């Protein structure tokens, strides 16, 4: 599993109002937050799908 | 809830471009994902009602 | 299947920046949506399953 | 509502495979389709929520 796949989720400071999708190792599941448009981390997929397809495998 | 409803969804290796939907148990919710057409595997569904009908109770 | 189900999301005039579900009864599906934490509708939802129970499916 | 919310969903040329909503005014409901990534026209949004909030 990619580093990154570990990261928390970051929502940033941007104005926008987007649900994304992390994946949450801890939990084995993507997981949906708040994104704001802007200074995406790279835990931060457009949806569960994208999250589990890089993430999900061991 | 059968052990299907957890495994990620997969596009496959085929080139076409269809919305199916699969069962995100950490959402308890289907979802769209894009399938290619080729090697499907059980989480994939034609709907989202399709996939609530078959993964979503306990 | 009440008539709230047919509602579409509500986000509100908040500012707060909630995970809601909402039913979609075209699709017999639950979406999720950005609540703002003031004002909520019927067609609003904790969880995709509450959702779903809400409006019979 | 917005004359753009009458669009049919654009693929455009690209050849990304990310799922994206338009609003369908016939069916009153917003729908998925796999746009390419480049060229998007109006009638496409992240979510369906997003598609409802401007066309329904």
């Amino acid at each position: 599993r990619p580093a990154f796949c570990l990261e928390p989720p970051y929502a940033g400071p941007g104005k926008a109002r987007i649900i994304r999708y992390f994946y949450n190792a801890a939990a084995g599941a993507a997981q949906a937050f708040v994104y704001g448009g802007a200074r995406a981390k790279r835990n931060n997929f457009a949806s569960a799908a994208d999250a589990l397809a890089a993430c999900a495998a061991a």
